[PDB]
């Protein structure tokens, strides 16, 4: 086995890595690593958080320098064949744990003679007196995931314990650079913040197997439909260029946006997630379209501007969308080139009869959630019940998939659109945007719809179709807690809950901290299902868990949502005067192959204990009482599981 002086024998934690915990007091000392007859030191200079190229021992040892006081981790990589090392600190009433093993009163739960494996450690013990004892085991925080041995594969799919990967699709792989500038589409040279930064559904692809690991058995992607071309001003300052790289700035439902891929890039996707039991979740958004940008006004020929002729090309270009700000503008300073007073020139746009915004002689937004203009987004006519006919913006978009139906509604058309991605595909379920500010009624029939859809490609598909499940539905209501809804009556399976971050946030320095949360949710959700998160697009990205963010969300009751990057601590980035736009950054490959390798082995073996315990998302809870530590026990149907948390080794 790998050891050094102090440090307890080193464990395998994830193929090819070993690691060793223990306090280590400030100070300085030498630094090296025995393997059988083999020694080892670090090359390099010793530092935190950074990959140590190793030489076979000679002289003295180098001197590892102890700055501050607190639980380290030593991890040896043997994977490229050469030892590299990593060394991380852990700093800093809470159940207190000695580091030692735990004698666990399993009488109640498993059987006496029965085998128990702890699943994080893969450590299996006999029921000897109504107890087994057992070590947690380095990474696991103190943790015992307690199953009957007999437990070897995933639990069949259920929504009510699904793991929801929720991706930024640009922000997260780019698998083909050509498509990055799609449109016309800039970089802004500066800190990409609102920019397409190139992700797309091939890069997305590649990582199926990565998610599978982690055990996600469910993708949701941000939009891949055809979004506005270009740009409109960032945050309150106008400090970055703002396009539509989050796909919530729809143009066309009936096409990809080119960013994103082909039709065939989308199909593989979705075959090879459901090869691995993953189901698809689109975005989707049927309250707005996307902003009017200089793009989309010269492309599709609609708007009015103040500018006329020649000085038209003088001030904004050849391309309109190229305009940059000069000395005392900003990116918003653009709007004061155009004429949104202009009733003709504005028509020409989605039309009259598709949105109300304060626009030239468009419908007046109301005063109310359902027919606002929502951040001055056109506001699609849901529930309207006029004839439309298509938006009249399209007689000059040759490449749209959409038609004039005879007797569609803007609310028939949008739910058609978005029904024949499911027909088409067989994408699982929906996640729906602004949920509050469209009529129930609109998203019953998106459900009908897309519900028939699904049935009709699994019938049509049936060497691809999973199972026989119908479509599933989950929306954003801001500010939806832990209650069936009349949501739950109008098309949704589920509800995102806003109400977790702020519970799992009073339990980031003690785990047992979450106990009533979970027992609320346990026995709340016998009768329903939600979706809850650590981390969001909307909100902030949960980084003050320290290692423990993978068991405060995946032990949660009901679906639970990963926001990319909460496996490997992807650091909030630039953000500039939009507080949310730093959520976004991209996702961190660097640190999930080095800083952050042990970081995603743990949130694999928390996912896969999970994906093992339909217990988990669905069971009833019951917290143990014990002298040591904090526990509880959930039992779903014939599944049953004890969860012990050693507590806090500082
Ligand atoms: C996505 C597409 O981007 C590029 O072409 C687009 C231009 O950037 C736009 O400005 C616009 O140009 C058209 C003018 O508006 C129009 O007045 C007329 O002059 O024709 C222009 C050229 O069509 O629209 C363009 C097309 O969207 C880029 O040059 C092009 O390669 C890109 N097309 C990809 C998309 C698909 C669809 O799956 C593939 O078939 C292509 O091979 C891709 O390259
Ligand atoms: C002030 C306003 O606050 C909350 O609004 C939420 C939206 O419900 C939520 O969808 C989200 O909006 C973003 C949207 O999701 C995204 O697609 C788009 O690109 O950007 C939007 C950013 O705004 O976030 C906002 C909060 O920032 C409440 O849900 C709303 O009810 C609330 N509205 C107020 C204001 C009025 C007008 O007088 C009343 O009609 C309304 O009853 C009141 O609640
Ligand atoms: C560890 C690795 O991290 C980053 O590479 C990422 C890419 O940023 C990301 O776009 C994606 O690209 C791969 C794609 O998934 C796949 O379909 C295609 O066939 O190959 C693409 C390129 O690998 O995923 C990778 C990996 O997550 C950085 O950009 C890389 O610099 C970085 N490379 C490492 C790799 C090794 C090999 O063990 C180290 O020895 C080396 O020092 C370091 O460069
Ligand atoms: C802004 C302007 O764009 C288009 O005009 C272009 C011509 O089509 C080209 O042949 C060449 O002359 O360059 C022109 C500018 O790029 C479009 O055809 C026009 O309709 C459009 N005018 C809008 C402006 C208005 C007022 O500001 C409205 O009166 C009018 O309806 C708008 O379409
Ligand atoms: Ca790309
Ligand atoms: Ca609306």
């Amino acid at each position: 086995a790998w050891t050094t002086t102090d440090f307890p024998a080193f464990t395998e934690e994830g193929t090819g890595r070993f690691i060793s915990q223990k306090v280590v007091e400030k100070g300085t000392r030498p630094l090296q690593l025995n393997f059988d007859q083999q020694c080892w030191q670090p090359s390099g200079g010793i530092k935190l958080n950074q990959m140590l190229s190793m030489e076979p021992c000679r002289g003295t040892p180098p001197q590892w320098r102890i700055f501050r006081q607190g639980l380290y981790t030593l991890e040896v990589d043997t994977r490229s064949g050469t030892p590299t090392m990593m060394i991380s600190l852990e700093e800093k009433q809470c159940p207190k744990w000695d580091g030692k093993p735990l004698t666990i009163d399993v009488s109640k739960t498993f059987a006496e003679g029965s085998k128990v494996r702890d699943f994080y450690s893969g450590n299996v013990a006999t029921v000897s007196g109504g107890k087994i004892t057992l070590q947690p085991a380095f990474g696991s925080n103190g943790l015992l995931l307690l199953e009957r041995a007999e437990t070897a594969a995933p639990a069949p799919f259920d929504w009510h314990n699904a793991t929801v990967y929720f991706v930024l699709t640009d922000r997260f792989v780019n698998g083909n650079p050509a498509n990055d500038n799609s449109y016309g589409r800039h970089k802004d040279g500066m800190q990409e913040i609102g920019t397409f930064h190139g992700g797309d559904l091939q890069g997305l692809t590649s990582k199926l197997d990565y998610l599978q690991q982690m055990g996600v058995n469910a993708l949701w992607i941000s939009s891949p439909l055809e979004q506005i071309h270009g740009w409109v001003g960032g945050g309150t300052k106008g400090d970055f260029p703002h396009y539509a790289y989050h796909g919530y700035y729809t143009q066309d439902w009936s096409k990809l946006d080119a960013n994103m891929g082909t039709e065939a890039d989308l199909r593989r996707l979705v075959d090879e997630a459901h090869k691995r039991g993953i189901r698809i979740l689109f975005d989707v958004v049927m309250n707005h379209a996307g902003y009017a940008t200089l793009a989309d006004m010269q492309e599709f020929q609609f708007g009015s501007l103040y500018l006329q002729g020649d000085e038209l090309k003088k001030t904004l270009g050849e391309r309109w969308t190229d305009w940059k700000p000069g000395a005392g503008q900003t990116w918003h300073s653009f709007n004061d080139y155009i004429n949104f007073s202009d009733k003709a020139g504005w028509e020409k746009w989605w039309g009259k009869k598709w949105i109300r915004i304060d626009i030239g002689d468009y419908d007046n937004p109301g005063y109310d959630d359902l027919t606002m203009s929502l951040a001055f987004l056109p506001d699609l006519k849901t529930e309207s019940k006029e004839i439309s006919g298509l938006p009249n913006f399209y007689s000059h978009k040759p490449d749209t998939a959409a038609k004039a139906i005879p007797g569609y509604t803007p609310r028939d058309y949008l739910t058609h659109w978005l029904s024949q991605w499911v027909r088409d595909y067989g994408i699982d379920g929906f996640r729906v945007d602004t949920a509050k500010h469209v009529e129930m009624d609109a998203w019953q029939q998106l459900k009908t719809q897309a519900t028939a859809a699904l049935a009709e490609w699994k019938k049509a598909n049936p060497d691809k179709a999973l199972d026989a499940a119908p479509f599933w539905m989950t929306g954003e209501a801001w500010g939806h807690g832990v209650m069936q809804s009349d949501y739950y009556r109008h098309g949704f399976d589920a509800m995102i809950n806003f109400d977790y971050q702020d519970q799992a946030a009073k339990a980031a320095t003690c785990m047992a901290n979450i106990d009533l949360t979970w027992q609320q949710m346990a026995d709340k959700l016998q009768s329903f299902n939600v979706l809850s998160y650590l981390s969001s697009h909307d909100t902030r990205l949960f980084r003050e868990g320290g290692a423990t963010a993978a068991e405060l969300l995946l032990l949660a009751p009901g679906a639970v949502q990963i926001f990319y990057g909460d496996e490997s601590s992807r650091p909030f980035g630039p953000t500039g005067s939009d507080p949310l736009q730093g959520t976004r950054s991209e996702m961190n490959w660097q640190d999930v192959n080095g800083k952050a390798a042990r970081s995603v082995t743990h949130w694999q073996k928390i996912g896969q204990f999970r994906a093992r315990h339909p217990a988990i998302g669905m069971g009833k809870q019951t917290t143990l009482s014990m002298s040591r530590g904090y526990g509880f026990v959930r039992e779903s149907g014939e599944d049953k599981v004890m969860v012990i948390w050693a507590g806090q080794q500082q």
